[PDB]
Protein backbone atom coordinates (compact mmCIF):
# COMPACT_ATOMS: atom_id res chain seq x y z
CA UNK A 1 0.00 0.00 0.00
CA UNK A 2 1.83 3.29 -1.20
CA UNK A 3 1.93 6.39 0.65
CA UNK A 4 3.00 9.58 -0.05
CA UNK A 5 6.69 10.12 1.11
CA UNK A 6 6.46 13.18 3.32
CA UNK A 7 10.41 13.61 3.42
CA UNK A 8 13.53 11.65 2.23
CA UNK A 9 13.52 9.76 5.66
CA UNK A 10 10.23 8.61 4.63
CA UNK A 11 10.99 7.56 1.27
CA UNK A 12 13.73 5.16 2.39
CA UNK A 13 11.56 3.97 5.52
CA UNK A 14 9.33 2.96 2.31
CA UNK A 15 11.77 1.90 0.10
CA UNK A 16 12.77 -0.77 3.05
CA UNK A 17 9.23 -2.12 2.70
CA UNK A 18 9.15 -2.34 -1.05
CA UNK A 19 12.55 -4.15 -1.00
CA UNK A 20 11.58 -6.44 1.60
CA UNK A 21 11.56 -9.21 -0.85
CA UNK A 22 13.25 -10.89 -3.47
CA UNK A 23 11.44 -8.81 -6.75
CA UNK A 24 10.77 -5.68 -7.45
CA UNK A 25 7.44 -3.95 -8.34
CA UNK A 26 9.38 -1.09 -10.71
CA UNK A 27 5.93 0.47 -11.41
CA UNK A 28 5.01 1.06 -7.11
CA UNK A 29 8.57 2.06 -6.69
CA UNK A 30 8.45 4.76 -9.61
CA UNK A 31 5.39 6.23 -8.00
CA UNK A 32 6.54 6.23 -4.91
CA UNK A 33 9.90 8.08 -5.88
CA UNK A 34 7.90 10.49 -8.28
CA UNK A 35 5.42 10.98 -5.19
CA UNK A 36 8.62 12.70 -3.28
CA UNK A 37 8.54 16.89 -3.36
CA UNK A 38 12.18 17.14 -3.68
CA UNK A 39 12.95 19.61 -0.17
CA UNK A 40 17.05 20.58 -0.30
CA UNK A 41 17.11 21.13 2.87
CA UNK A 42 16.30 17.08 3.17
CA UNK A 43 19.55 16.70 1.32
CA UNK A 44 21.91 19.03 1.02
CA UNK A 45 24.08 17.02 3.24
CA UNK A 46 24.75 14.75 0.34
CA UNK A 47 24.97 17.11 -2.21
CA UNK A 48 28.63 17.35 -2.44
CA UNK A 49 29.66 18.91 -5.88
CA UNK A 50 33.00 18.47 -7.89
CA UNK A 51 34.35 21.04 -9.86
CA UNK A 52 35.36 18.58 -13.31
CA UNK A 53 32.73 16.35 -13.02
CA UNK A 54 29.55 14.56 -11.52
CA UNK A 55 29.84 12.91 -7.75
CA UNK A 56 28.18 9.71 -6.46
CA UNK A 57 26.62 10.21 -3.25
CA UNK A 58 25.35 7.40 -1.14
CA UNK A 59 22.53 7.84 1.30
CA UNK A 60 21.18 4.54 1.86
CA UNK A 61 22.05 0.55 1.61
CA UNK A 62 18.54 -0.37 1.69
CA UNK A 63 19.43 -3.53 3.73
CA UNK A 64 21.78 -5.25 1.35
CA UNK A 65 18.66 -4.96 -1.35
CA UNK A 66 19.32 -1.66 -2.90
CA UNK A 67 21.86 1.29 -3.34
CA UNK A 68 20.27 4.51 -2.96
CA UNK A 69 22.73 7.85 -3.85
CA UNK A 70 22.52 11.25 -4.89
CA UNK A 71 24.63 12.58 -8.05
CA UNK A 72 25.49 16.22 -8.33
CA UNK A 73 25.78 17.67 -12.05
CA UNK A 74 28.08 20.18 -12.47
CA UNK A 75 27.42 23.02 -15.86
CA UNK A 76 28.26 20.65 -18.58
CA UNK A 77 28.76 17.53 -16.94
CA UNK A 78 27.59 14.50 -18.18
CA UNK A 79 28.06 10.35 -18.35
CA UNK A 80 29.55 7.82 -20.65
CA UNK A 81 26.82 5.85 -22.73
CA UNK A 82 26.30 3.30 -19.90
CA UNK A 83 24.68 -0.02 -19.06
CA UNK A 84 22.91 -0.78 -15.37
CA UNK A 85 24.98 -4.51 -14.91
CA UNK A 86 21.34 -6.43 -14.90
CA UNK A 87 20.46 -4.44 -12.19
CA UNK A 88 16.94 -1.88 -12.14
CA UNK A 89 18.14 1.57 -11.94
CA UNK A 90 15.61 4.28 -11.20
CA UNK A 91 16.86 8.52 -11.51
CA UNK A 92 14.54 10.95 -10.09
CA UNK A 93 15.37 14.49 -10.80
CA UNK A 94 15.55 16.61 -7.14
CA UNK A 95 17.62 20.42 -8.75
CA UNK A 96 17.75 21.27 -12.20
CA UNK A 97 17.16 19.71 -15.51
CA UNK A 98 18.91 16.52 -16.89
CA UNK A 99 19.30 14.90 -20.66
CA UNK A 100 18.95 11.44 -20.94
CA UNK A 101 19.59 9.94 -24.20
CA UNK A 102 19.16 6.78 -25.04
CA UNK A 103 20.92 4.29 -27.30
CA UNK A 104 20.55 0.17 -28.06
CA UNK A 105 22.61 -2.73 -27.74
CA UNK A 106 25.78 -2.24 -30.38
CA UNK A 107 25.69 -4.89 -32.49
CA UNK A 108 29.44 -7.14 -32.59
CA UNK A 109 30.24 -4.57 -35.55
CA UNK A 110 31.74 -1.56 -34.98
CA UNK A 111 29.95 0.97 -35.55
CA UNK A 112 28.51 4.38 -34.96
CA UNK A 113 26.36 4.53 -31.92
CA UNK A 114 22.99 6.18 -33.11
CA UNK A 115 20.80 7.48 -30.69
CA UNK A 116 17.44 6.41 -30.34
CA UNK A 117 15.53 9.35 -28.47
CA UNK A 118 16.26 11.64 -25.95
CA UNK A 119 14.27 13.45 -22.96
CA UNK A 120 15.07 16.10 -20.98
CA UNK A 121 14.54 14.89 -16.96
CA UNK A 122 12.78 17.95 -15.28
CA UNK A 123 12.55 18.17 -11.30
CA UNK A 124 10.69 15.76 -9.60
CA UNK A 125 10.23 13.21 -12.72
CA UNK A 126 11.45 10.05 -12.14
CA UNK A 127 12.95 7.76 -15.07
CA UNK A 128 13.46 4.16 -15.12
CA UNK A 129 15.72 1.63 -17.09
CA UNK A 130 17.22 -1.76 -17.45
CA UNK A 131 19.73 -3.81 -19.54
CA UNK A 132 16.47 -5.36 -21.18
CA UNK A 133 15.05 -1.83 -22.18
CA UNK A 134 18.68 -0.29 -23.34
CA UNK A 135 21.87 1.74 -22.73
CA UNK A 136 21.93 5.66 -21.87
CA UNK A 137 23.49 8.68 -21.10
CA UNK A 138 22.66 11.82 -19.04
CA UNK A 139 23.90 14.46 -19.22
CA UNK A 140 23.61 18.44 -17.33
CA UNK A 141 23.36 20.60 -20.46
CA UNK A 142 23.00 23.56 -18.82
CA UNK A 143 25.22 26.45 -18.66
CA UNK A 144 23.83 27.96 -15.86
CA UNK A 145 22.45 25.27 -13.49
CA UNK A 146 23.83 22.23 -11.79
CA UNK A 147 21.40 19.38 -11.30
CA UNK A 148 21.11 16.96 -8.76
CA UNK A 149 19.15 13.67 -9.56
CA UNK A 150 18.35 10.84 -7.19
CA UNK A 151 19.15 6.94 -8.14
CA UNK A 152 18.22 3.55 -6.72
CA UNK A 153 19.89 0.42 -8.40
CA UNK A 154 18.66 -2.92 -7.02
CA UNK A 155 20.24 -5.26 -6.86
CA UNK A 156 23.38 -3.21 -6.11
CA UNK A 157 26.48 -2.94 -8.19
CA UNK A 158 29.81 -1.00 -8.66
CA UNK A 159 31.04 -1.95 -11.74
CA UNK A 160 29.27 -1.84 -15.40
CA UNK A 161 30.32 -0.50 -19.12
CA UNK A 162 30.97 2.54 -20.61
CA UNK A 163 30.59 2.47 -24.77
CA UNK A 164 32.34 4.36 -27.02
CA UNK A 165 29.81 6.44 -28.91
CA UNK A 166 32.14 5.98 -32.31
CA UNK A 167 32.10 1.92 -32.30
CA UNK A 168 30.30 0.91 -29.39
CA UNK A 169 32.87 -0.69 -28.09
CA UNK A 170 33.07 -1.36 -24.44
CA UNK A 171 34.94 -0.69 -21.28
CA UNK A 172 34.56 -2.12 -17.97
CA UNK A 173 34.13 0.62 -15.22
CA UNK A 174 34.12 0.67 -11.11
CA UNK A 175 32.10 3.45 -9.78
CA UNK A 176 33.18 5.35 -6.59
CA UNK A 177 31.38 6.88 -4.15
CA UNK A 178 32.46 10.58 -3.30
CA UNK A 179 30.94 10.69 -0.53
CA UNK A 180 28.81 7.40 1.94
CA UNK A 181 26.05 8.75 4.47
CA UNK A 182 27.18 12.40 4.30
CA UNK A 183 30.57 11.74 4.56
CA UNK A 184 33.37 12.83 2.12
CA UNK A 185 35.39 9.46 1.44
CA UNK A 186 38.33 10.56 -0.42
N1 LIG B 1 24.56 4.76 -13.18
C1 LIG B 1 25.35 5.97 -13.25
C2 LIG B 1 24.58 7.29 -13.42
C3 LIG B 1 23.43 7.30 -14.42
S1 LIG B 1 22.16 6.15 -13.99
C4 LIG B 1 26.16 6.13 -11.97
O1 LIG B 1 25.91 5.74 -10.82
O2 LIG B 1 27.31 6.85 -12.13
FE1 LIG C 1 22.40 5.15 -15.90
Amino acid sequence: ELLKPRTLADLIRILHELFAGDEVNVEEVQAVLEAYESNPAEWALYAKFDQYRYTRNLVDQGNGKFNLMILCWGEGHGSSIHDHTDSHAFLKLLQGNLKETLFDWPDKKSNEMIKKSERTLRENQCAYINDSIGLHRVENVSHTEPAVSLHLYSPPFDTCHAFDQRTGHKNKVTMTFHSKFGIRTP
